[PDB]
């Protein structure tokens, strides 16, 4: 098997090692319904050529730590899958409402905080290099719409945010000179969020190679917003065009998802977005059963097998 080039048809499968430990099984969606390892299933039946993995610094239960990430990245590599590493710079989930630095970093000087961030990035990438894995892409933060490691890396501290961003960028290039560094925000439909962040980076010499977006549009259907999920997708396509023009950087859809029970609409969304001016699309945790963790319903499996959603990728 060899890694594909070109458009990234991806999945984030960070939960996979925990699910395996908990005893979940995955099956082929054809008549034979063969039990199968999940990455191999995604590659062979869902057209996936790329895998994304989150990194948490000192997580209580160990999942998403460097050690776990190495396991999944080695498996991706062996199966001929390209890898994206997504640094949360937290001990737990990083998202627009929750950007908490690791507890161990909370009393460092700003100068030592930059060094700890840098050392975390380098140590993870160095360990990946040692086991034969060179990521194609790396995110410096995850959905950093308000900044990262708040309050210190808040957009309200543009100099400090930029300095943390650049420590990350520098650390990636140190170990992986050809890795594309992604700044990833949520709400790809929302130009204003992108303007604010990327104008901060412009104003302060922020380094990044690629703009990352999340697209989860089904809420607009459910809340009965005029235009439905299609309007949110069209607004995302407009925003993709806008950031390319204004900042001259390529765009990745780092996360996409629809309700597991919206197979047909999800297939159409992905088919639609595959013609947008992006370098790839990563389905977030496609294998997660409805209800997983806190009640997650935006997987694209049912009865432990892929729905037609990722038929877009085949
Ligand atoms: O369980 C799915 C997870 O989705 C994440 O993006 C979020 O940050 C977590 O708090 C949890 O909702």
């Amino acid at each position: 098997v060899v890694k594909e080039e070109g458009f990234a048809r991806g999945a984030d499968v960070s939960w996979l090692t925990q699910m395996e430990a908990e005893g979940l099984k995955f099956y082929t969606p054809d008549e034979n319904r063969q039990e199968m390892e999940c990455m191999d299933l995604l590659r062979d039946y869902c057209g996936v050529n790329s895998i994304r993995l989150r990194v948490w610094v000192n997580p209580k239960d160990g999942w998403n730590n460097m050690n776990d990430v190495i396991v999944k990245a080695k498996r991706a590599e062996r199966l001929g899958l390209r890898t994206m590493i997504d640094f949360h710079f937290s001990d737990t989930w990083a998202d627009p409402g929750h950007q908490e630095m690791p507890e161990a970093w909370k009393e460092l000087s700003f100068d030592d905080l930059k060094i700890a961030l840098s050392e975390h990035v380098k140590s993870v990438l160095t360990a990946l290099k040692a086991v034969g894995v060179t990521p194609e892409w790396v995110q410096v933060g995850n959905e950093t719409t308000p900044g990262m490691m708040l309050p210190v890396g808040s957009v309200d501290n543009p100099e400090q945010l930029t300095a943390l961003n650049n420590a990350g960028y520098d650390a990636v290039k140190a170990i992986c000179p050809d890795a594309k560094v992604i700044v990833h925000l949520d709400a790809g439909n929302d130009q204003w969020v992108y303007n604010r962040m990327f104008d901060i980076l412009q104003a302060n010499g922020g380094k990044y190679d690629m703009i990352g977006m999340s697209l989860y549009p089904y809420w607009a259907e459910q809340e009965g917003k005029t235009g439905g999920w299609l309007k949110v997708a069209d607004d995302c396509i407009a925003n993709i065009k806008h950031v390319k023009q204004k900042y001259n950087k390529p765009v990745m859809i780092c996360e996409i998802g629809m309700p597991y029970d919206q197979a047909e609409a999800c297939k159409q969304l992905i088919t639609k977005m595959m013609q947008a001016d992006v370098e790839g699309i990563f389905y977030w945790e496609p294998q997660a059963p409805n209800g997983y963790n806190d009640g997650y319903n935006l997987g694209c499996f049912d009865n432990n097998a892929p729905t037609i959603a990722l038929d877009a990728f085949k």
